C-alpha cells in the first residue's frame, strides 16, 4: 500500500543522515497523486520533486532527489556506451528526411575501433553522484536528446568529451575521462557542450581589437564577430582607435558621429546571431568620446575601460585630464606605460587636443555609471602589459567579455583560449588537509587537455586560428575556493585562509607550469616564445616582485624551463565558471558565498536553497527550525543576527557582503602573482558611497591588480 | 544718408542708378509687365544709411523673386541680378579658376587638398585658350532665381566659404572630366549642357573631373546567400557605397524564414526582420557624415512581418516587391496562396515566369509549403500597407525579365532604390547605372512643332558621354566594376515632359499629347541605338551580348508585340545592327530627377504638372504667361487657386481650352496616368520610376489600379503612392 512507496524510496538512501532524511515524509505528499492508472514512472518522477522541495529541510534531500530522478534516467537510457553513440551518429531527422549526425564520424569510429576497453572503462553508479539541481543542469541542455528524450547519461557524455579531447590516444582519454567522472575538474561549456561533435567548436573566450579605423576595417572587424558569434563565444573589442564625434572625414567632407552610432551596429550584431549574447566593449579614458560611452548604458553589449596608470595618478592629484581625437592623436593605443606617458604628454604640448576637464569629473562620471549599473569594467592596461608573458608581442589592446583574459590582438591575429576549471573543495582531505600533490598532479593533466584543444579546435576565423597555433595560451580556473576553506574550517578572510590562499595558487601554477615545460620537451616550445619574459628566466611573480612560500622548488622547476621552455604562453586564468560550478555543487569560482540562502527555479519549480555546509552544521548542531530559515531569510540570507548560534559558526559563514572587500581584493592581489593572465573580480558593496567606492579601486589599482573590478553589486 | 560702395567708399544715395541697372539686365522681358522702378521702390523702402552696395544686390535680387507672384519674368530678372552680383565677385577666366581650385589649402589644417584631379587640371592647362573662349559667360542668364539658387547651394564649387566656380565654369569642368584629352567633344557636350538640351545627374555634377569621381547613382545587389558568411558580405558592401554615395536596391528573398532550422548550429534563424534592423542600422550610420531599398517575393514566408513593418527608425529602407505573374492570377481569381522557406525551396528567385511557375507547383506538390493564406489575404495586407505608408513599391518580375534585353545573363532578381533601373546582379556583380535627362520642353519651336531630329541628335551625344563615364567612373566594390564593363548600361531619361505638352498647347490625357507621348519615346529609344550602335563599330560589341535578345534581332517594342509609328525607319535601324551590333546592354531608365529639373525650371521627369501654385508661394509659369498674355489675369486670383489646392477649374473667366491644359494631377486619370507609362514603355528596355497620385485612396481604388497597370504590361507598376 504506502508502505510500498516508502520502501521503494528507502531503497536509495543508503549513506545519507537518517535522523533528517525521513522517507514517509516524501510519500505524504505523493500518495496523493495515485490515481487508476498512475504509471509509477511519473509517481517515482513526482517522488524526485518532494525530495528536493525538502531540501531545506536537510541537505541529503538533495542527494536522495538526484539518485531518484538519475534511476529514472538509468530504465530510460540504453546502459552500453557505444550504443548510445551509434544511435547518435545515426539520427535522421523526419522532418527533412535527411541523415542528421549528432556526433561526428571520426569519434564514433574512433569508439567502434576501441569499443571494449572504453565501454567498460565505464561507471555509470557516478550518475549517481550529482545533487538534484546540479543534475537538472546537465539534462536541461547537456546530455544530448534523441527526438526529446536524452539519449546520454552523464557518463555517456563524460566519456564522449574525453574522446573529442583525446582523439586515438586512450589511456589519455579514459584518465580523462575518471579525473571527469570522479569530478576533481570540469572543462567549460563549450568543450563540453562540443567536443565530439561536428562544429568541434570548444575555445570560449575570443577577443579583438579594430582593424582600422576606417569603413572598410569597421566592417570587416564587425564581420568577425558575426561570425564567431555563430560558434557560442565570448567577444572582447578594443575599440578606441576610432575617431571621435565631429571628426573631419576627408573622404567626403563629414564628419564621424563617434561611437555611439557605430556602437549601435555592433549592438544589433548581438541581438542579431544567438546561436542574452553580449560582446564587452573596451575603450580607453583619453578618448573624446568617452562621457557618452558612460551615457548609453545608464545596450547589449558590455563596458569596461582600458585605464592608463596616468589616468588614475592625475586623478587622486587633482589634476586636469585631456581627451583626444584618435585620428587627431595617432598610436595611442599601440603605447602602454613609460612610453604611453611621454607620446601622451607631448600630443598634450602641442596643443593636439579635443578638449580639457578636470581628472577627477570623468572619475566621478565613472562612479556613477557603476553604481546605476555595475559597469564599466575596470582594467589597468598598464599592469596588464606591464606583467603579461605576452608583452614582446606588442602592446596588449584590451581584454575578454569577462576581465580574465589578457592575451594580444591584431590586424591579423584575434585571440582565442579554451577554459578548464579545478574543483578546489575535492582537495581537502579528512584529515582536514590540504592536498597539494593531488592538485599538481590534475593541473598537468588539465594543461594537456586544454594544450591537445588548440589543435583539434574548430575555428570560426583564420585570424583565431593563427593567434591560437602560434601563442598556444590555455586558460586554467578554480571553482568552489569559498567551499575549500568551509571543509577546512577556515573563515573566509582568516589568516589560515590567507597562507591557502597563496598556496593553492603557487601549486596550481606550479603543476601548469611543469606540464607545459614537458610539453615544450616533446612538441617543441611555441613559436613567439623567443623573445618572452619566461625565457629570460622570469615568471609571474618576479613581475609582482613575490618571494613564494617554500612549499615547491621554484629554484629546480625555473631550470627545467631553462633547458626546454613552455609549450603554452599563459596558464592561468579564473573565470566566472557560472554553470559548471552548478552541476559539481560548488560555489561560483574564487568568490565567497553571496547568500547563504538562496534560489533555483528548475523548469516550473522553485526551490529555497540553504548554504549546504552551513545547513548540515545547524541541523546537527539540532539549531534549525522552520522560524529559522524565515529569520535569515528576513536578514538577505546572514546568520550574524541569530542570537542561538555559536561565533565560530557566523565567522565561518560571514556573506561576501559581511567580509572586506579590501581583504578581498589584497587576497586577489595575493594570488594574482600566480596567475597569468587575469581573474574575474567581482565586487560587493553594502550601503556604497562614492568614497566607499573610489577608495576601493584605487587600494586595487595600488595592489598590482590586472583586473580591478568586473561586475559591481549593489545592494 | 549714403551707401558704402565696392571698394568700401561713401557715396550719396543715388537711386535711381539701381533702377537704371535693371533695365539693362532686361532683354527680352516683357515690360508690358517688368518694371524696373518698382524693385527699386520695394528695395528703397527702409533704407539707413551706410548700407552696402553688395547688401542692395541681394535684396533687388529677393524682391524681384516676391514678384513672380505679378509675372514670372521676374524670376528670370531676379536670377540676373544674382547671376551678375556673383560675376562681379569671381574670376572669369576658365582655366584660372580651374588652378584655384586644385592649388587650394584647407586653411584650419594646412594640408594641400587639391579640389580637382591634377588629371583634369593639366589637360585643361594643356588647352587653356581654346577652352577659355569657347566658354560663353553669357549663358551663366538663362537660368530662374530658384533653380540658380540651386546651384549656388550645391553644385558651384565653394573656396573658404566664397563660391568659386561660374555655372559654366562648372559645366566645363563636367564636360572635361567626361572628355579629358577629346577637347573636341569637351566643348560640344559644354554647349549642349549651357544650352540646357540636357544633364547629367547630380553624381556627374558633382563629381565629375575630380579625385575618386564617383559618377552614378544605382546599385543593386543580391544578398550573397543564405549564411551569416553572405549577409555581413552584402552589408560591408552596403557601407562601401553609401560611403561612396550611392542609391541602393538590395534584393533579399532567399533569406531562410523566421523558425528554419540552421543544421549547422542546432537553433533556429531570427528571420528577415531581425536582419533588416541591421541594414536599417547600417543605413542611418553611414550618411557620408540617399537610403536602401528592399525587394521580397510574395512567397516568402517572412512576407506579413515585412509587410507590418513599416505599416505604422523601423523605417529608412524602403520596402518594394518583386511580383511574380502567378500571384496576381491567385489574387484576381481568388485562389490559395503558399508561402515559403526558401532554404526548403531553393531556387525561386533564380527562375521567372513559365519556369517558376512550374517549379513552384513542384515544390507545393511535393509539400514543401510551409503555412498557407488565401492569396487575397496578401493582397489586403499590401494595400493596407501601401494606404499606411506608401510603400511598398510595385515591380512585376516576369514583366522585368520576359522584357529585358539582359535577359541571356539569367533571372534578374530585383530593382534599384527608384524602381527605374532593371539590371542583373549575382554573387559575382553588383549592377552599376549612370544616368542623364533630356530636358524635353527645348525641343518644340517658336512655330510650335516637336524638333524630334534634334532630340535624335542630342540623344546620341548623351550616350557617348555615358559610355565613357562607365571607363573612368569610380567603383566602390570591385563587382560593380566587373558588372558595368561586362553589359556596359546606361540609363537615358527625360525631365519635363509635362512642359513640352503644354508648350504644344496639348492637353496631358489628349489624343495628341497620347500620341506625342508614344513618339517622342520612340525618336529617344532610335537615336539612342545609333550611337550605341556606332560605338559598337568603333570599339567592339559589349562582352556579353552574343544572346541578347538584341543579337537575335528584337528591340525592346517587340517584346511588347507593339509596332512603332512610322517616325523612325526602323527595318534599316536593324540591318545596322545586324552589322555592327551594339556597345550597351540597356539605353533608357527614366527616372525622378528632382534636382537636376529644379535647376532648368522643368517638371519633374515624366509626371504631369502636379499643381499650379508651387512653394515663397509663387505661380505656374507656363500658365501665368498665357493668362496675363490674354489679359485675364487679376490680383485676387492666386487666393482663389489656393482656395483649391492649386486648381484652375472653378475660376470662370478661364475658357475650357485653358482649363483643360492645366490640369493639376489630382484631376488626371491614373489609368491614363499608366496607359501612357506602358506605351511609351514599350520602348523604354529598362523600366521608368512612376508615381502614383490618388487623392483619398480605398481599397477598389488601388486594387483596380495595380491590376490595370499589371494588365498593361508594366515593369514598376507604382513607385510613390502620392496621396492627400
Ligand atoms: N550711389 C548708389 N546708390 C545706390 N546703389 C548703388 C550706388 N552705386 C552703385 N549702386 C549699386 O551697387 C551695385 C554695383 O556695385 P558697385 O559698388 O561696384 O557700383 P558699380 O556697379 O561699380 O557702378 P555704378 O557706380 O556706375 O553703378 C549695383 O546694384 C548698383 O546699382
Ligand atoms: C563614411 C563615414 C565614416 N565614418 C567614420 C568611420 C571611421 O571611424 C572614420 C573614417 O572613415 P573612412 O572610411 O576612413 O573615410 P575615408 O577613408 O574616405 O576618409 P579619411 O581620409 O578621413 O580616412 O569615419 C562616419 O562616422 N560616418 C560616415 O558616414
Ligand atoms: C548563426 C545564425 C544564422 N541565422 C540565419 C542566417 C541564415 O539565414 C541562416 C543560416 O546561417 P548560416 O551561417 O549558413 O548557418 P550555418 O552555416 O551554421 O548552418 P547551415 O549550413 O544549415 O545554414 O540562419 C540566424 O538567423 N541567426 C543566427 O544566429
Ligand atoms: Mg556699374
Ligand atoms: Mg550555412
Amino acid at each position: 500500500m504506502f508502505d510500498k512507496i516508502t520502501s521503494r524510496i528507502q531503497k536509495l538512501c543508503y549513506g545519507l543522515n537518517m535522523d533528517f532524511v525521513d522517507p514517509a515524509q516524501i510519500t505524504m505528499k505523493v500518495i496523493q497523486g495515485l490515481y487508476s492508472g498512475v504509471t509509477t514512472v511519473e509517481l517515482d518522477t513526482l517522488a524526485a520533486e518532494t525530495a528536493a522541495t525538502l531540501t531545506t529541510k536537510h541537505p541529503d534531500y538533495a542527494i536522495l532527489a538526484a539518485r531518484i530522478a538519475v534511476s529514472n534516467l538509468h530504465k530510460e537510457t540504453k546502459k552500453v556506451f557505444s550504443d548510445v553513440m551509434e544511435d547518435l551518429y545515426n539520427y535522421i531527422n523526419p522532418h527533412n528526411g535527411k541523415h542528421s549526425p549528432m556526433v561526428a564520424k571520426s569519434t564514433l569510429d574512433i569508439v567502434l575501433a576501441n569499443k571494449d576497453r572504453l565501454n567498460s572503462a565505464i561507471i555509470y553508479d557516478r550518475d549517481f553522484s550529482y545533487n538534484y539541481f546540479g543534475f537538472k543542469t546537465l539534462e536541461r541542455s547537456y546530455l544530448l536528446k534523441i527526438n526529446g528524450k536524452v539519449a546520454e547519461r552523464p557518463q555517456h557524455m563524460l566519456m564522449r568529451v574525453s574522446v573529442g579531447i583525446h582523439k586515438e590516444d586512450i589511456d589519455a582519454a579514459i584518465e580523462t575521462y575518471n579525473l571527469l567522472s570522479e569530478r576533481w575538474f570540469t572543462h567549460a561549456s563549450p568543450t563540453l557542450f562540443n567536443a565530439g561533435t561536428n562544429r568541434p567548436q570548444l575555445s570560449s573566450c575570443f577577443l579583438l581589437s579594430m582593424k582600422d579605423d576606417s569603413i572598410e576595417g569597421i566592417y570587416d572587424t564587425l564581420k568577425q564577430c558575426a561570425l564567431i558569434s555563430k560558434s557560442a563565444g565570448g567577444i572582447g573589442v578594443a575599440v578606441s582607435c576610432i575617431r571621435a564625434t565631429g571628426s573631419y572625414i576627408a573622404g567626403t567632407n563629414g564628419n564621424s558621429n563617434g561611437l555611439v552610432p557605430m556602437l549601435r551596429v555592433y549592438n544589433n550584431t548581438a541581438r542579431y546571431v544567438d546561436q542574452p549574447g553580449a560582446f564587452a566593449i573596451y575603450l580607453e579614458p583619453w578618448h573624446l568620446d568617452i562621457f557618452e560611452f558612460l551615457d548609453l548604458k545608464k545596450r547589449d553589449l558590455f563596458f569596461a575601460l582600458w585605464i592608463p596608470d596616468l589616468f588614475m595618478k592625475r586623478v587622486e592629484t587633482n589634476q586636469d585630464w585631456s581627451l583626444m581625437c584618435p585620428n587627431e592623436c595617432p598610436g595611442l593605443d599601440e603605447v602602454w606605460g613609460e612610453e604611453f606617458e611621454k607620446l601622451y604628454a607631448s600630443y598634450e604640448k602641442q596643443g593636439r587636443v579635443r578638449k580639457v576637464v578636470k581628472a577627477q569629473q570623468l572619475w566621478y562620471a565613472i562612479i556613477e555609471s557603476q553604481t546605476e549599473t555595475g559597469t564599466p569594467y575596470m582594467l589597468y592596461k598598464d599592469s596588464c602589459n606591464r606583467k603579461s608573458n605576452q608583452q614582446n608581442l606588442g602592446t596588449i589592446k584590451c581584454s575578454n567579455l569577462c576581465t580574465e583574459i589578457v592575451e594580444y590582438t591584431s590586424k591579423d591575429e584575434v585571440a582565442v583560449c579554451n577554459l578548464a576549471s579545478l574543483a578546489l573543495n575535492m582537495y581537502v582531505t579528512s584529515e582536514h588537509t590540504y592536498d597539494f600533490k593531488k592538485l599538481a598532479e590534475v593541473t598537468k593533466v588539465v594543461v594537456r587537455n586544454l594544450n591537445k584543444i588548440i589543435d583539434i579546435n574548430y575555428y570560426p576565423v583564420p585570424e583565431a586560428c593563427l593567434s591560437n597555433k602560434r601563442h598556444r595560451p590555455i586558460g586554467i580556473g578554480v571553482q568552489g575556493l569559498a567551499d575549500a576553506f568551509i571543509l577546512m574550517r577556515y573563515p573566509f578572510e582568516s589568516a589560515e585562509a590567507q597562507l591557502l590562499n597563496k598556496q593553492i595558487f603557487e601549486t596550481i601554477y606550479y603543476g601548469a607550469l611543469e606540464a607545459s615545460c614537458d610539453l615544450a620537451k616533446e612538441q617543441g616550445p611555441y613559436e613567439t616564445y623567443e623573445g618572452s619574459p619566461v625565457s629570460k628566466g622570469i615568471l609571474q611573480y618576479d613581475m609582482w616582485n613575490v618571494t613564494p612560500t617554500d612549499l615547491w622548488d621554484w629554484k629546480v622547476l625555473k631550470e627545467k624551463i631553462a633547458k626546454y621552455g613552455i609549450r603554452n604562453s599563459l596558464l592561468i586564468a579564473p573565470m566566472p565558471t557560472a554553470s559548471t560550478a552548478q552541476i559539481l555543487g560548488n560555489n561560483e569560482s574564487i568568490e565567497p558565498y553571496t547568500s547563504n540562502i538562496y534560489t533555483r527555479r528548475v523548469l516550473s519549480g522553485e526551490f529555497q536553497i540553504v548554504n549546504p555546509h552551513l545547513l548540515k552544521d545547524l541541523t546537527e548542531r539540532g539549531l534549525w527550525h522552520e522560524e529559522m530559515k524565515n529569520q535569515i531569510i528576513a536578514c538577505n540570507g546572514s546568520i550574524q543576527s541569530i542570537p542561538e548560534i555559536p561565533d565560530d559558526l557566523k565567522q565561518l559563514y560571514k556573506t561576501v557582503w559581511e567580509i572586506s572587500q579590501k581583504t578581498v581584493l589584497k587576497m586577489a592581489a595575493e594570488r594574482g602573482a600566480f596567475i597569468d593572465q587575469s581573474q574575474s573580480l567581482n565586487i560587493h558593496i553594502a550601503e556604497p558611497n562614492y568614497g566607499k567606492l573610489t577608495s576601493m579601486h584605487f587600494y586595487g589599482w595600488k595592489q598590482g591588480l590586472k583586473t580591478g573590478m568586473y561586475y559591481l553589486r549593489t545592494r
